[PDB]
């Protein structure tokens, strides 16, 4: 599973882009990311995110979910996720796919990267709001 | 009820903020859920901001009012005004100038809630 860990603590956003970008080919500078995503001090927006992948020629669509999303097998993984982590509010994972009652995250957090959670946790911490990407 | 109706899509975090014009770092698309903040931190406001599901609505303390992030269609970063929890529905403020107060359905609620909720005090 190809991720892209942040630095900069606004970087989340460009992150998971670029992490979906590997997975799926292109290579793609944090930076740049930084400013097609119009990501700003406090992260960027679960808009940003989808100018941009439209813009890196991906088809884009999101959507209001429930957990049951996870229930359904042809799900095309990767995707991305807006979710909470404590303070931070506009956080985003990678999601990759789920072998058990868990799944196969990517937190940009560098201290994180790739890691199992369980649906319980991923449950708490996820506003819903699921961004499928494919290319065009 | 007071509530301040939108102009431009993306004033609709200010007009949340409108809670009894133009700033706070409100950008193209809306603003974060941070910046709401931050503002409101200005204006001298105490901010409480925590992911809840639908049993915060359980809650007899609940200090109304105070604004959530919710997911309308495709408008990621919108959010609403709370005002209060009468019976199995809400009453809600919806900046966009079509909509405004209203009450809505919890199913409804549910379905367009993040889970976020900011909570404000003077
Ligand atoms: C600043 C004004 C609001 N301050 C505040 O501390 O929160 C508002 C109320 C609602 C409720 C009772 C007292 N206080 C916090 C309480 C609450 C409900 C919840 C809650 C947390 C998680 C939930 O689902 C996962 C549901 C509710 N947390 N908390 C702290």
């Amino acid at each position: 599973y190809k991720l892209v860990p942040q630095i900069d603590t606004r970087d989340c956003g460009p992150a998971v882009l670029a992490s979906v970008a590997k997975h799926y080919g292109s290579n793609y500078s944090i930076a740049y990311l930084r400013e097609l995503s119009k990501t700003n001090k406090q992260g960027t927006t679960a808009l940003g995110i989808v100018e941009a992948a439209k813009k890196l020629g991906f088809e884009t669509r999101s959507i209001k979910a429930d957990m049951t999303l996870f229930d359904y097998n042809d799900l095309t993984y990767p995707f991305i996720v807006h979710v909470i982590k404590g303070k931070r509010l506009q956080h985003y994972y990678v999601v990759y796919g789920s072998q058990n009652n868990q799944l196969i995250i990517g937190d940009p957090d560098p201290s994180v990267k790739v890691t199992r959670m369980s649906k319980e946790r991923f449950q708490s911490e996820w506003t819903g709001l699921a961004i499928f990407l494919a290319p065009q």
